[PDB]
């Protein structure tokens, strides 16, 4: 109950949120019908407009005026944004030559840079080239200041998990937002949309920015505003608040724009109906930033323009129902539209089976435009699973398209040309990236990175300690002139064993067999050598990966790979080895076809066996270096060691065996030889962290072997690539991928195909960024390169999208 009977007189926009039954003045009240009665009047004026007219200057102070134009206004802080330019001669922020600003030309008084973050919501990334013509104050930010050529949103690319990402840096799984509409069966609560329940702070999890700030000292003003506050108020309330006195002004400001969004669903992203809603928004932020040089801290602020996700064409008849696949249609809820996520109607239906749900979707339809997941078979990369409130079953729709349960869903519920929610890695989702102030570079163009980032940069830019998030702290010290947070390697917890020839081959009882016994100090001495590392400076380019968590393993070298050997999984938990462009792909040959061979070096008891895999009539097995790579026959011999043997399914084979024969070759060549770093991941509980020994569930039936749930490799070259990767100088360029370890290839629709019409498709798919593979592994690469550690960062974190 709020007893409204209280006044806003001199609390227009206050920064603490006075509850119940007070009745509130600040810039959310309108949104909990709380306001007091006089809200409107005092705090909401309009009267006279926006601007000031030659005829305002130096007017008698009309407190009914929305803004002012009278001679006190600039000490008062309430002026109308171009006062000074009508009324004293001034110009225009944006008519001003581009000035770098080396360093803060703040007013006394302040102590740190205030931040200002603009974000606008829709805002493709094409916008910024294709819109450029209607928005000179952006286009002059842009360019001007740090920009990317487009920032990566997270997935679903929906606003609240984008919004609500920006402000933790992370991954909606992690904070909590995972969708529009929410169900959590603890709670048994329904997060609507539209609603009072979404006010609920039980859903929102992480630490937002303003939360990080307040607890630190820093203080913040109100990052949310109510739809019916236009815009130029919300302009002309952060310059107020910024003309607060020093120990009540807060340091970091937050403006949101609901544009180009709403129209772009209206009218698609680039309807002729869209250059308005840029021109406006282009307006807006001129206000600002004339508004901040009349208060003289346009050379003090740093200003970050930033969008929560793109736009995509997308039209009522480009739309699937589960109706034309499902029979039981009604037993099931769905969670419509960019993406798909399905749920048992009833919880009392012990005849509700999510396997046959998904074998009805499942390659259907030849041009069928939606997959279905189960959740933890999703690419790792949209890191979409470990939440309650994300259902087991998911939909990933392609682009343009809707998933829809039945036709009477979508025409009583065209209505619109444009939605969001799509694979974050899809072109129109991208959004974009500015930042523009003393802290950010002048005229610097940064390469594309995700939104997950930026929580980090803020708390950078205003001094503060970021809490624990899915950022890479210094990923980014690149868009930053100072300030930059400098980060050291983690330390190494396990140190590896390095062990020599031990056992003899009679001691071990593997039911292993190699036709191998086919037989000098010339090339003896010389494969010793190769025992003892001679070529480990050829296969381990960046160092050995170390190992983060307490753990035992063995270093293991060989003439063509390097191995770190775990004893615990009994397989190696990284494989390194160089393939340069001019290897050549050689065959298993017809006697070596199942040879595996015991390694001397290794315990019976710390090797896998063949009978094992003999006995498991769903497992096979392959090998992390590929026999087919062999530098020579003899070399060959080594890619067999049980120590180089990891489960394969029978259908994995087949993407595996693929990859390593024609992919790897097909990559020395088109990059100038590449350094590939494979392995097995363990992750069953879908966390995206590497499982201890104790979580995994399933093993090679009968023995301790235990089976992964994904496959990894790291492919590096050289970024100038007319220096083989084991030679380069400079910069290095990376590509890598986690793939699922499934039995089947129900994934791939046209998998009955040769691996050449699809292998290489699901491998793009299931891109990934080295950091990713960290997360799931607990080793962390290139440790010993000649680069700085925030450009290795910054290599950690990319990811390559394939997209054109
Ligand atoms: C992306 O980055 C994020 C952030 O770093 C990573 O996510 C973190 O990962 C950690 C490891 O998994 C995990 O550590 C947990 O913490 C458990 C309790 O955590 C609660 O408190 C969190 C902090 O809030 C406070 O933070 C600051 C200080 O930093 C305080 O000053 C403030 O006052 C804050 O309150 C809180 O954020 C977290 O909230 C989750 O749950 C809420 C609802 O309950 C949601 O609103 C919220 O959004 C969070 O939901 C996510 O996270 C949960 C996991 O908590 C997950 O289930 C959801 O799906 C969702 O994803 C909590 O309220 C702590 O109990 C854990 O300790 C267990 O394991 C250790 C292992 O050694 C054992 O020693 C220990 O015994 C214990 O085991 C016990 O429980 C077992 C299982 O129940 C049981 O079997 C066993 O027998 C024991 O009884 C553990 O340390 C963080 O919680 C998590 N943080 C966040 C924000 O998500 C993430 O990994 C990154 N992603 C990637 C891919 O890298
Ligand atoms: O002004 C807003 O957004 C500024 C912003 C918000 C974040 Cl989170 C990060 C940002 O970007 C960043 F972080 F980069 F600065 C910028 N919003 C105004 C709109 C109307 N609206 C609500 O009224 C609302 C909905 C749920 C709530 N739960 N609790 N309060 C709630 C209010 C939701 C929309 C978004
Ligand atoms: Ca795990
Ligand atoms: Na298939
Ligand atoms: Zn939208």
């Amino acid at each position: 109950w709020t007893a409204t009977s209280g006044s806003c007189k001199g609390r227009c926009f206050e920064l603490q949120e006075v509850g119940p039954p007070d009745c509130r003045c600040d810039n959310l009240c309108k949104s909990y019908s709380s306001c007091c009665h006089d809200f409107d009047e005092l705090c909401l004026k309009t009267a006279r407009g926006w601007e000031c007219t030659k005829d305002r200057c130096g007017e008698v102070r009309n407190e009914e005026n929305a803004c002012h134009c009278s001679e006190d206004c600039l000490s008062r802080g309430d002026c109308c944004t171009n006062y000074q330019v009508v009324c004293k001669g001034e110009s225009h922020w944006v008519d001003d030559d581009c000035e770098e600003i080396k360093v803060p030309e703040c007013p006394a008084g302040f102590v740190r840079p205030p931040l200002i973050i603009f974000s606008v919501d829709g805002f493709r990334a094409s916008y910024m080239k294709k819109g450029s013509k209607v928005m000179p104050n952006i286009e002059k930010l842009r360019s001007c200041g740090t920009h990317a050529p487009y920032m990566r949103p997270v997935y679903p690319t929906k606003t609240f998990p984008n919004l609500y990402t920006l402000a933790t840096g992370l991954y909606p799984e992690s904070h909590g937002i995972v969708g529009n509409s929410m169900y959590d069966p603890v709670f048994d609560a329904s997060f609507h949309l539209r609603g009072r329940e979404k006010f609920n702070h039980r859903w929102w999890g992480g630490q937002p920015l303003w939360i990080t700030a307040t607890k630190q000292g820093v203080r913040a003003g109100t990052f949310f505003w109510s739809v019916s506050i236009p815009h130029e108020r919300r302009i002309l309330t952060i310059l107020q608040w910024l003309s607060l006195p020093d120990n009540e002004r807060p340091s970091v400001y937050a403006f949101y724009s609901e544009q180009p969004d709403f129209s772009g669903h209206k009218y698609g992203p680039f309807g002729p109906e869209m250059t308005n809603p840029l021109r406006e928004i282009d307006k807006t932020v001129g206000q600002l930033m004339d508004g901040l040089k009349q208060l003289r801290l346009h050379r003090c602020v740093n200003v970050i323009f930033v969008g929560d996700h793109g736009m995509e064409d997308v039209t009522c008849d480009r739309t699937e129902f589960l109706s034309n696949y499902l029979t039981n249609v009604d037993d099931i809820t769905l969670v419509p539209g960019t993406l798909g996520r399905i749920r048992a109607k009833s919880i009392n239906n012990s005849k509700y089976d999510p396997k046959t749900i998904i074998a009805a979707l499942t390659c259907k339809k030849p041009d069928q435009h939606f997959k279905p997941y189960m959740k933890q078979h999703l690419p790792k990369r949209l890191h979409y699973a470990n939440n309650r409130r994300i259902e087991d079953i998911h939909l990933l729709v392609d682009r343009r398209w809707h998933v829809a349960r039945k036709p009477l869903d979508v025409y009583k519920k065209c209505f619109f040309q444009g939605d969001h929610g799509f694979d974050n890695k899809v072109n129109s989702m991208q959004t974009v990236f500015v930042g523009y102030g003393p802290t950010f570079k002048y005229r610097t163009k940064v390469p594309p990175f995700e939104n997950i980032e930026l929580y980090n940069v803020m708390c950078d830019l205003l001094g503060l300690k970021p809490a624990p998030n899915n950022g890479t702290h210094g990923s980014l010290n690149h868009l930053l002139r100072t300030n930059t947070f400098r980060p050291t390697m983690p330390d190494e917890v396990s140190r590896p064993n390095y062990p020599g020839i031990m056992y003899l081959q009679s001691e071990f009882d593997l039911g292993c067999t190699c036709d191998d016994k086919v037989e000098n100090k010339l090339e003896e001495l010389n494969k010793r050598l190769h025992t003892k590392g001679s070529t480990k400076e050829r296969h381990l380019l960046y160092g050995r990966p170390a190992v983060l968590y307490r753990t035992s393993y063995d270093i293991l070298y060989h003439t063509d790979f390097e191995s770190g050997y775990s004893e615990i999984f009994l397989m190696p938990l990284w494989t390194s080895y160089t393939i340069s462009k001019q290897a050549e792909v050689s065959s298993i040959p017809e006697h070596l076809t199942n040879c595996v061979r015991p390694d001397v070096r290794v315990s019976p008891g710390f090797s896998q066996n063949c009978l094992a895999y003999k006995n498991d009539k769903q497992m096979s097995y392959g090998f992390l270096f590929p026999p087919y790579l062999s530098s020579s026959p003899e070399a060959k011999y080594d890619a067999f060691l049980v120590t180089n043997m990891v489960p394969m399914y029978p259908a994995f084979k087949r993407v595996w065996a693929y990859f390593q024969r024609v992919l790897v070759k097909k990559y020395a060549s088109e990059r100038n030889g590449v350094n590939v770093i494979s392995g097995p991941i363990f992750d069953y509980n879908y966390d995206g962290l590497r499982d201890t020994e104790d979580e995994i569930k399933q093993y090679v039936e009968g023995s301790s072997i235990p089976v992964p749930t994904h496959y990894y490799s790291i492919i590096t070259s050289c970024l100038d690539f007319t220096q083989p990767a084991d030679k380069c100088d400079g910069p290095l360029s990376v590509s890598s991928f986690i793939l699922p370890h499934r039995p089947d290839n129900d994934e791939s629709c046209n998998s009955s195909e040769d691996e050449s019409k699809w292998v290489e498709e699901l491998m793009k798919m299931h891109t990934a960024r080295v950091r990713d593979i960290e997360h799931l592994t607990g080793l962390d690469f290139y440790r010993k390169t000649s680069r700085s550690y925030s450009e290795i960062l910054t290599l950690k974190t990319y990811l390559h999208t394939y997209e054109s």
